[PDB]
């Protein structure tokens, strides 16, 4: 038997320096975890261990951090280079600043092949980007070839900003004849790497016929086969094993987020390519494990230019942006006010005639805002003035809620109302009307929400059976401050961009800010 | 006796080629008025006949239509040097595009001397700004010399954007000591030209001791003796003679705005310097007086441009604009909350910890907005699109009303509600709620107000004794759709941009809007 070893990262989400053990920044060095450095150590100790290794990445390394806001990419460009990544599968946050903020930073100065099956141009753009990315490549490793075939969301036009060129089609339906092809070139191990969530990559699993493994991603989804290392719980075995049409097992492997693991399949193969076993597990890259001390240095080298950026202008607030609990937490306050209208600035994406745009709506718990701007500065607005406010390192996510859930979560949200709580609602594109003198769970008693369905923005009762896009905290997403009706009863969520990173494009875009409190929050 | 002739304009705001009736586009050219071309006409006729004329501009040729959009002033130094000008006083205007487009349009093109005795800079701005105004120039005229004094309204930093360098000095505080100067240098014969409004024209007439007639602006006054030539009524007789504080009678002069009028005052003066009399009066420049061939042809040519820029997109809307009648006339409306944010936007001044804005409120008739703006043109605006909600070529004026003044406005408002009249009012900074089921003029059951006086905007009810800044259209201080409380009761009136560069400049900055209908106007 021929034995690959597969070491892959997904959603690293520009964690280029070590992190604390929920992925924000590093405070305690001794239990600290992930970062480039130590990814360094622990591949080329594999590496000198095991003959055939392949190492991928399924796609959004763009987006997560001030790296990516003052580097652009010219990071992820660098930083995968030094790791000598064999394959990446874009994702959507590689579309987070234009096809023109992908092809520069990033397609041009790789040093490895950057794979989709199912993303094609029209018209200039398709002869610019000819080759730049590919649908697959076929990979030596040993005496054997493996053919990589890439994906990525469908969906990527709600979740980024590629224009109005690039098209995005079915995953299975674009895949299908590329892994034919490599068949009929004698490529008999097929490797699907991409970018779309675990229910996808099971279902390219099951339907792809010829695909050996998927390598997947986007999702964050956590695999894995015993007693977890860490505080992640795992959503299924590793790999995860599909029963394909063609009668086959094929596994799905994934490896969370924020470069926190990596990603370690074994697979042995026959001698027509047919996977005879595989096993493996992520391993948790944790402060046991050195971080490589050239690859640090590189590191400390760049963070000057993050140093130097983050006390730089912004932006200027001609008003007091009131992030105090005192107010956060018991009404509307103009800080809220400004961040939620900053989330849904950054979710403008390309419409119909169907919509104005798909998203109109955002909440955010004031237990999410830690800190006031004061204005007397002349106005200024530094990156690490917002640090304050928003200190977590968390992402404005995209999700879907039924009216009756959104009901519910207005309700949790003054519940127990006068114990300065986590739970009170900032919003945009909702205006809420509270009476706190009748029981806990009825005290909302008008809840209107902005259209999307519509040429002009209006404000409409919320509809219990409705499905709403919403804007939130990845916190809120998964059932903080006690929203778990959010987490159980979401239909869809996809992970957006980092919480300081929204505010400081709208402030950058704005140049002079003056949020107001406006009545989105009423009292009876 | 020695006689010198003044020939004199004010507040020409940008109006280069020849107007309507009303200053707005010429349609009728039979009927149409002033300009450049026609200007030209008359003070080379009347220089032939006169020997001792001084051309001289009261300040306010910055701002009024695309041609100040497009040339930023080029237009002003190139035609006012083809007329040649005497002399300029720097009005409010002048100060809108920052002090940087003041001096390299401006006063480093200008081939006549540009004054204001009362602008004094700080700092590095000192030295770079030094010499390119003055506070007075001796000029010679036959074989006598004429002081002329200059001044700028102390206002001005309320009523453009000048920056926080320049300090405005009360006006005769900074007069007296260059008039006082000039008699010690045997000049005799002073003119004060400037631009603060009639009222203090007449206050620097009584109290500058030595000022022996002063040529004024900013107030766009009309004098007159006889009966007037057009529709303008005078505020007083041409000249309007003030007795000073040392005796003598004083002219005072001014010549209404917008190139509709050349000013024209004849004086005789004693050997000492003293006027032994004055006459005169306004010349209208109507059709009657032919257009200079060789300045049409100029203007024809500068033109081009203009037509070129109107088609540009100016920046997108994802939304459709909404300033169809059946919408703007009824109940709020999108595209006049557009407008209202840009009027506010427009007004975002200097200002100190006791305010962080020293205007927040906005009221726009319905009967203004003209046409919508439909987004399936790509999202494109340009300016014809904007030419077609705003055609009449007014501008957005800062009042101040008391509250019992903008509570009457309101009921004007809605006393005849359901017949499609103009003067119902979209707002910024105002929430108004309706009752129609009560009498006219007790219908506004709720109207609450942004606080200007504070460092978190928020809403306060409207109280009838407090003086409010209120930004809105020429149309309504004048007192039109019958809002004749405005006219009649407002505390301080001064004229502002016009109305589509406001829009222009907002969309411009925002590069993508998307107004909603939220709430600022409700009926019960
Ligand atoms: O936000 N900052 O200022 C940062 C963030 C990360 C860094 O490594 C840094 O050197 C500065
Ligand atoms: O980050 N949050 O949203 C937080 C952080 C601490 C809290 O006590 C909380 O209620 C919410
Ligand atoms: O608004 N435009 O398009 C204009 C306005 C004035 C002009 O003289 C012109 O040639 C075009
Ligand atoms: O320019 N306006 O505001 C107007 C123009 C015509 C009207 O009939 C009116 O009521 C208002
Ligand atoms: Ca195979
Ligand atoms: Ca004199
Ligand atoms: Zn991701
Ligand atoms: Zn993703
Ligand atoms: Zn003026
Ligand atoms: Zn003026």
């Amino acid at each position: 038997p021929w034995e690959l070893t597969i070491l892959h990262t997904n959603d690293v989400h520009s964690r280029l320096e070590q992190t604390s053990e929920d992925s924000s920044k590093c405070v305690d060095a001794s239990r600290c975890m992930g970062g480039v450095a130590r990814l360094f150590t622990k591949v080329q100790q594999i590496r000198r261990a095991e003959p055939n290794v392949l190492l991928l990445d399924a796609g959004d390394q763009y987006q997560g951090t001030i790296w990516f806001t003052v580097y652009k990419g010219a990071e992820v460009a660098h930083f995968m280079n030094a790791l000598r990544y064999d394959a990446m599968a874009l994702g959507n946050h590689e579309f987070d600043n234009g096809v023109e903020g992908l092809i520069e930073p990033l397609l041009k100065e790789a040093k490895f092949p950057i794979l989709s099956a199912n993303i094609s141009a029209s018209g200039p753009l398709a002869s610019q980007i000819s080759g730049l990315y590919l649908p697959y490549k076929v990979l030596p490793v040993g005496d054997e070839v493996v053919g990589i075939v890439g994906y990525t969301s469908k969906e990527t036009p709600f979740l980024s900003n590629p224009g109005t060129n690039l098209v995005f089609e079915d995953e299975i339906t674009a895949l299908q004849p590329e892994v034919d092809k490599l068949k009929t070139l004698n490529v008999n191990k097929i490797i699907a790497l991409g970018h779309s969530g675990f229910e996808m990559d099971k279902l390219i699993a099951q339907k792809v016929r010829g695909v050996d493994v998927v390598v997947g991603g986007h999702s964050n989804t956590f695999l894995y086969t015993g007693n977890p290392p860490s505080k992640e719980v795992p959503a299924g075995k590793y790999p995860f094993i599909v029963t394909s049409d063609d009668g086959r097992k094929v596994p799905v492997v994934q490896a969370y987020a924020f470069g926190k693991y990596l990603g370690y399949l074994k697979i042995e193969f026959d001698e027509r390519g047919n996977v005879i076993s595989s096993h493996g597990n992520p391993i948790l890259l944790d402060s046991s494990i050195p971080e490589d001390p050239s690859i640090k240095a590189d590191i400390n080298k760049w963070r000057i230019k993050l140093d130097d950026y983050s006390t730089q202008e912004l932006g200027k607030t001609i008003v007091y942006l009131d992030g105090s609990s005192q107010s956060c937490r018991f009404r509307e306050c103009n800080m809220g006010n400004l961040i939620c209208d900053a989330m849904i600035n950054n979710n403008l994406r390309h419409a119909d005639e169907m919509f104005w745009n798909h998203v109109s709506m955002c909440i955010l718990n004031g237990g999410g805002i830690r800190s006031p701007i004061d204005e007397r500065n002349d106005g200024t607005i530094t990156w690490e003035n917002l640090a304050a406010v928003l200190p977590f390192g968390g992402t404005f996510d995209l999700v879907q809620l039924k009216g009756s859930t959104l009901k519910k979560a207005f309700e949790h949200s003054v519940h127990r109302y006068g114990q300065s709580t986590g739970e009170f609602l900032q919003v945009g594109g909702i205006h809420v009307v509270y009476d706190l003198s009748r029981k806990p769970g009825d005290r909302v008693v008008k809840l209107d929400v902005l259209c999307t369905s519509c040429r002009v923005p209006s404000y409409d009762p919320l509809k219990m059976d409705e499905v709403y896009k919403v804007i939130l905290p990845n916190f809120l997403a998964n059932g903080g401050d006690g929203f778990q009706m959010i987490k159980d009863e979401l239909l869809r969520h996809d992970s957006g961009d980092q919480d300081i990173n929204v505010v400081s494009t709208y402030i950058s875009k704005m140049k002079v800010i003056y949020p107001a409190v406006e009545g989105r929050i009423k009292f009876s």
